[PDB]
């Protein structure tokens, strides 16, 4: 098609219209299908990307870097890019909608969710007998959360998009395996550290098929996770 803009223009086009009379343009649903389909076509070259290859990783060097594409009030757009053998730790994306497409490589992609009441769930505290390994502080004991983890598949470019809800595969871990591996990930609304929309980081506890009942507990986000800036080197998303 003739004047076509680029993908990314277009994605983070119809990323605006999804998350922010006469005929009536689309609604949530149509356009977040309609974003997904975008985001199925999105390849490395379309963001001139080159598949990387390859440690040990020093304690210098982030295991994971960002490349930093669009945002606004409504959504952000970035790909992160995870150096072999590292993994981006469990973590959660209160009440955001996202989206993430592999680029290259291959990433374990771990989903589930706290119980929450309003799902019709009865989230229980940890019963006292329950013991753990690591054991648990007492003060832990009263802020462990009840969970599910739902699924733990691998993900590659030729896979669809994978997709979270505020209730819904709301926390994931994102594993590297056999090698470096890249995504495109759209989040909508954007992290807010500073207006109490965090990321928050949890560990799995270790007390046989999934879906299965886990207990989590909040953490700080690790020592030697940390995630630092690389030039984008794909099409502008203008303005
Ligand atoms: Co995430």
């Amino acid at each position: 098609r003739d004047n076509m803009a680029s993908l990314i223009q277009r994605i983070a086009r119809q990323a605006s219209l999804t998350f922010r009379e006469a005929p009536m343009q689309p609604g949530f649903p149509e356009n977040l299908s309609k974003l997904k389909s975008l985001l199925t076509q999105l390849r490395a070259e379309d963001l001139n990307i080159a598949p990387r290859k390859a440690q040990p990783l020093p304690p210098n060097l982030p295991p994971v870097t960002y490349m930093h594409i669009y945002e606004t009030d409504g959504f952000s757009l970035g790909v992160f890019l995870l150096k072999s053998g590292t993994s981006i730790p469990l973590h959660d994306h209160p009440g955001m909608h996202g989206m993430l497409k592999v680029l290259y490589g291959t990433v374990r992609i771990s989903c589930m969710d706290k119980l929450d009441a309003g799902g019709g769930q009865r989230p229980r505290a940890l019963p006292p007998e329950q013991q753990f390994e690591p054991p648990l502080q007492p003060r832990e004991r009263e802020a462990v959360r009840p969970g599910v983890l739902r699924s733990r598949a691998e993900y590659t470019e030729a896979s669809g998009p994978c997709i979270l809800t505020p209730h819904r595969d709301n926390l994931h871990q994102i594993d590297a395996v056999e090698g470096p591996a890249a995504f495109l990930d759209i989040l909508a609304p954007p992290y807010d550290p500073d207006d109490g929309r965090d990321c928050h980081y949890y560990r799995v506890l270790e007390p046989s098929d999934l879906p299965r009942e886990v207990w989590l507990l909040e953490t700080p986000q690790a020592d030697d996770f940390w995630c630092e800036g690389e030039p984008y080197p794909g099409p502008k998303v203008f303005p």
